[PDB]
């Protein structure tokens, strides 16, 4: 009876195994755009993905993960609100059963169809597993997806999904360039928060871009053909793998713009 994205094992149950679920800096949150504070001290985000080296794509049972070789100083996130250098380790998405839901963060209560998480760890902690044990261990760049025109830089991911349909499947995934997933603007909101799945560790500086990317209905439809189950088990479509917004408690969301 492990955690997941259903009635008896979904987000409202996670606190029994992971009591930090009711902690002081949980994610996601609703972003109140009127209450977010413009912070003229915030720097432009520096996203340096030119040398990123993707390796593989994996269905981990609740998302698909595009993994990068993070053993050199390649794909890094810096600036913005961050004090160090954070290295890209992987990206994944959260999405809905319907276009009207799927994002984890919300913007004035608006839910997007999906949300992309580009996950980076602080190089001062040496590796990802040590970083998640620190309050400044991770920087996650969150990007909303809306349904409209296709995202061409997404299609290589979409097309490999039929090869990783079920939990535990992987496929080689080299030469994927994550710059194809970024909107034109790097304007953002930022706040201190957590992993949005168990173990829910309070280790994340969230950086959420204001500008969504467009993907086509056919692209998100292929996300929804994935399965939470393993091969040879009853089929459970991988949909609604998002945590709802959590209490903001004693936090301020800062805006890089306006
Ligand atoms: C990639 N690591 C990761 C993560 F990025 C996030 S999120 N949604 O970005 O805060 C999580 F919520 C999260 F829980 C993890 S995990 O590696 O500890 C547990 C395994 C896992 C892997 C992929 C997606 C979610 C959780
Ligand atoms: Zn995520």
């Amino acid at each position: 009876h492990h955690w997941g994205y259903g009635k008896h094992n979904g987000p409202e149950h996670w606190h029994k195994d992971f009591p930090i679920a009711k902690g002081e800096r949980q994610s996601p949150v609703d972003i109140d755009t009127h209450t977010a504070k413009y912070d003229p001290s915030l720097k432009p985000l520096s996203v340096s993905y030119d040398q990123a080296t993707s390796l593989r794509i994996l269905n981990n049972g609740h998302a698909f993960n595009v993994e990068f070789d993070d053993s050199q100083d390649k794909a890094v996130l810096k600036g913005g609100p961050l004090d160090g250098t954070y290295r890209l380790i992987q990206f994944h998405f959260h999405w809905g059963s319907l276009d009207g839901q799927g994002s984890e963060h919300t913007v004035d209560k608006k839910k997007y169809a999906a949300e992309l998480h580009l996950v980076h760890w602080n190089t001062k902690y040496g590796d990802f597993g040590k970083a998640v044990q620190q309050p400044d261990g991770l920087a996650v760049l969150g990007i909303f997806l809306k349904v409209g025109s296709a995202k061409p830089g997404l299609q290589k991911v979409v097309d490999v999904l039929d090869s990783i349909k079920t939990k535990g499947k992987s496929a080689d995934f080299t030469n994927f360039d994550p710059r194809g997933l970024l909107p034109e603007s790097l304007d953002y909101w930022t706040y201190p928060g957590s992993l949005t799945t168990p173990p829910l560790l309070e280790c994340v500086t969230w950086i959420v871009l204001k500008e969504p990317i467009s993907v086509s209905s056919e692209q998100v439809l292929k996300f929804r053909k994935l399965n939470f189950n393993g091969e040879g088990e009853p089929e459970e479509l991988m949909v609604d793998n998002w945590r709802p917004a959590q209490p903001l408690k004693n936090r301020q969301i800062k805006a890089s713009f306006k």
